[PDB]
Formats: C-alpha cells, structure tokens, sequence
C-alpha cells in the first residue's frame, strides 16, 4: 500500500511546539512525502519561502536513513491564484517554459517527482488541464532517457461531484499520473450555516440533500469515470474543522454563526490540529455519527467535526476493501508529531494508525 504525507512550509513558523521542520519526520512512517508548496516565477518552477533551499536540503536527508522513501515536490496550492495557473496552461509558450524548467529543478534539489496542485480548473480550462499532465508526463518520460530514474507526477484532485464535473477529464488524466490524491475532506464548511461533517465516510440514512457528499460516493464516481483503483488514493485528514454554535443547539442541522475560534498554534480561524484537538477534548462533550462513523465534539459554543483513531482506521480499512492503492494525509504537522498532546508517548498517531491497518492482511 502506498501512504502519502504532505508536509507543509508555513508550519515552521508555528510557536514554541507547533513548530515542525522536516527534521521532525519519521523516515520509515510513510512512503512519500510531499512538500507544499512551490511557486511559478517568470513561467518558471520557483521557491516560495525564504529558507526552501534548506529545508528541501533537510527533507531530502530522511532518505539517508530510508533509502526506499520518495519525495515529491506539490506546485499551486490554496494561496496560488488559479487564474495564474489557467493564464500559464493555456498558452503553448508560457507552459512549455514552465513544463521545461521542472525537471532541473526537482533534480538540483532531490525530489524524485512533482505533484500537480491546481485548485481549480473551470469548466473553460478542462482542456487545458489535460493538456499540461500530458506534456509535463512526457517531459519526464524524455528526461529518463538520461539514466536518471523516472520522475513521478501527481496530482490532488477535489471530490465533489460538481468540481470534478466542471474541471476535471479524470478518465484522460488517470493514464499520465502516477497517482491521483482524492481530497474526501472538504465536504462542509462555514460556507453553509450549518454544523455538518467535512469528512463523512458514508451518507448515513439520515442526510438531507447530498447523497454525494461524502468519501464511498466520491470513491465510487472515480472508479466509474474510469481512474482505476490502483492509482487512486484516499484522503485523510489530521485536522478537524470547528464553527462558533448560533444556539444552544448541538445536533445536525444546528445553526452556527461562523468559523470556530483560532487555535493555540494553528492561528487560523475554522481549523485546528488534531494535537490542538486533543486539547480541546479536555472537558468537551464526543459524540459519533454512526452512519457516517466520523467524531464531532462540543465545549461551550464550540463544535468541532474530527477524525480519530477508530476513525481513521476505518477509512483505512474501507480504502482496503476498496483495493486503492493506499491513503494521503493531510497533513504531517497537525497530526501529533512530538508525541506530546494526545495522552500516550506516541508521535503521530493519526498516521500510525492507518499504517497499522495498510500494513495487515
Ligand atoms: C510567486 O511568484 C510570483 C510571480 O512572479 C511573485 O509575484 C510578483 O513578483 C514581483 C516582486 O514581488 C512583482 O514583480 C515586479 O513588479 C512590478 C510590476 O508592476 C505593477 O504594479 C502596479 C501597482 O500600481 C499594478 O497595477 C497596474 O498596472 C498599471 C501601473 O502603471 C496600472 O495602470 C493598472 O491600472 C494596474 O493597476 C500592476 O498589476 C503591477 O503589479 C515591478 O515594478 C517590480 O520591480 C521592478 O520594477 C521595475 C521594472 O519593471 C524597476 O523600476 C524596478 O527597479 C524593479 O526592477 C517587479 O519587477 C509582481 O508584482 C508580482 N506579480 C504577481 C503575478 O503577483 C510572488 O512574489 C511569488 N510569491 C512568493 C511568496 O514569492
């Protein structure tokens, strides 16, 4: 099974002990770890924080220790304007200089592939879409002729119905990519005024409205629309999404009246850490789901959806019995790291817990 762990740039800067460098990874927990993010300067790959040099250098070191690891370097990403990366796609010059000065890149720094992070495609850049994994996939291809190894490309591609409609070829993509990363944890958020589970793995008999919202649907339309199991891999996520309650109201379909208040080390509002979380379970009310099998806990006008370790492992265990080609998580510094919030000296705990179950019958 293949277990995919992003690590981002920004989470260095974190105080005290959120703080997390590449240093802080376990070489032998996961088998590809992805760096986020990269820029395109002048049509170009490019750096984005100040000190990347050096912390590629560091994530690049684990493999030292784990010859067998891959590391992989993810281009786009949330902060990155998706009309830039439609404005670059669509012209033959500004991609093939794009296309182009990848490889040199990935190679002066240790990566052994790149990871596609456009979020998201219109439906006017469909094609467009297409047309980059193509020629970035054949680029590869030429480049190996040199006798280096075979550059991995992949991509993360979101999982509602909608925005793979509207964006995404998935029968002509899946042929280039050497995996596709499916984001099943975006399924509700503060834009609704609702309290709602972002990671659900079944509807539950009870939802109202989307039968598609949630991980088995998204599973079960990629496999129709043609990416084949053995490329597709199942999101995960470390973090759990919270909102500010409306009323005193705890249960589904509750109103909320915003993102839930910042965390001690995250500092962003609507999200926190599963260390964070394990925290904010001191004195808090859990609860579960038992159609959709997700955690959601509440303390004062707080209300929190997570993942857990029985959570989690079952995702894992469904993703099995689904025979995809493993899991991803997002993201290596949410999950407990240090080993130091979560009760039991345990590092990442989330993560461990999936490989556990990937790693049984
Ligand atoms: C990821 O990469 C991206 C892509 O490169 C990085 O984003 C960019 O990087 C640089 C530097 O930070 C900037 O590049 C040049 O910017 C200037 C361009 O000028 C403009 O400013 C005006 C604001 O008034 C703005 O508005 C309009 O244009 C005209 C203004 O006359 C106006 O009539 C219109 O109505 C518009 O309002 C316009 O959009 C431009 O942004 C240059 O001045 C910069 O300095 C050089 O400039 C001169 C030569 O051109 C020299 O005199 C100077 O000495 C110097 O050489 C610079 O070259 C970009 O602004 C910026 N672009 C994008 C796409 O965002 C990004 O930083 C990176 N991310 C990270 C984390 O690194």
């Amino acid at each position: 099974y293949k277990l995919i762990c992003y690590y981002t740039s920004w989470s260095q800067y974190r105080e005290g002990d959120g703080s997390c460098f590449p240093d802080a990874i376990d070489p032998f927990l996961c088998t590809h770890v992805i760096y986020s993010f990269a820029n395109i300067s002048n049509n170009e790959i490019d750096t984005w924080e100040w000190n990347d040099v050096t912390l590629y250098d560091t994530l690049n070191t684990l493999k030292n220790r784990n010859p067998n690891l891959k590391t992989l370097l993810s281009v786009g990403g949330w902060n990155f304007g998706s009309e830039r990366f439609s404005k670059i796609a669509s012209k033959t010059q500004s991609r093939r200089t794009f296309i182009k000065s990848v490889p040199p890149f990935l190679r002066t720094h240790g990566f052994d592939g790149l990871d596609l992070a456009w979020l998201y495609p219109g439906w006017r850049d469909k094609r467009h879409l297409t047309t980059l994994v193509k020629e970035m996939k054949a680029e590869f291809v030429r480049e190996a002729q040199a006798g280096t190894e075979q550059l991995l490309l992949s991509a993360a591609v979101t999982a509602g119905k909608i925005a793979i409609d509207r964006g995404y070829d998935i029968a002509q993509i899946s042929r280039h990519l050497d995996f596709i990363s499916l984001l099943t944890y975006d399924f509700h958020g503060g834009w609704r005024g609702t309290v709602g589970h972002h990671s659900p793995l079944f509807r539950g008999n009870s939802d109202g409205s989307s039968r598609f919202s949630n991980a088995d649907y998204a599973v079960s339309y990629m496999l129709r629309l043609g990416a084949p199991a053995n490329k597709l891999v199942m999101g995960i996520p470390t973090f759990g999404r919270s909102y500010t309650l409306a009323s005193s109201s705890t249960r589904v379909g509750a109103p909320i009246s915003g993102p839930g208040i910042p965390g001690q080390f995250t500092k962003e509002k609507g999200i926190l850490a599963y260390y964070e979380i394990c925290d904010f379970l001191h004195g808090a009310t859990t609860h579960r789901f038992r159609d959709q099998q997700v955690p959601y806990a509440t303390k004062g006008n707080q209300w929190v959806a997570y993942d857990d370790q029985e959570s989690v492992k079952n995702k894992a265990r469904y993703l099995k019995n689904r025979q995809l080609a493993g899991a991803m998580v997002w993201a290596l510094d949410l999950d407990d790291f240090r080993g130091t919030f979560c009760g039991q000296n345990l590092t990442f705990p989330l993560t461990s817990a999936i490989k556990d179950v990937l790693a049984r019958v």
